[PDB]
């Protein structure tokens, strides 16, 4: 499923992750318009042959067992096509344990390069929160 804007951040609020490590609302937001465009189904494969997953990218090098990754780890315990449903819940789930890893939101390469340092409030403007 494509999320609206206001849809997806009121989604996301509603599953913890306004301020979650310190990351407010409009981080997530951000994330999300840019690695997958808002689009739960969105997948991306990668030069070392893991493939990204769903709304936030997830990888299936470290965080999802997809079947096709070799030497993968599945710290997150789904298979990868669960990060691709309309319910973002298995998505906020392990982004949860991702964002905890020590590297914070600098592990979403187009959060690093396109939302950190920005006004990301703009990405919640206007919603009904």
């Amino acid at each position: 499923k494509v999320f609206g804007r206001c849809e997806l951040a009121a989604a996301m609020k509603r599953h913890g992750l306004d301020n979650y490590r310190g990351y407010s609302l409009g981080n997530w937001v951000c994330a999300a318009k840019f690695e997958s465009n808002f689009n739960t189904q969105a997948t991306n494969r990668n030069t070392d042959g893991s493939t990204d997953y769903g709304i936030l990218q997830i990888n299936s090098r470290w965080w999802c067992n997809d079947g096709r990754t070799p030497g993968s780890r599945n710290l997150c315990n789904i298979p990868c096509s669960a990060l691709l449903s309309s319910d973002i819940t298995a998505s906020v789930n392990c982004a949860k344990k991702i964002v905890s890893d020590g590297n914070g939101m600098n592990a979403w390469v187009a959060w690093r390069n396109r939302c950190k340092g920005t006004d990301v409030q703009a990405w919640i403007r206007g919603c009904r929160l």
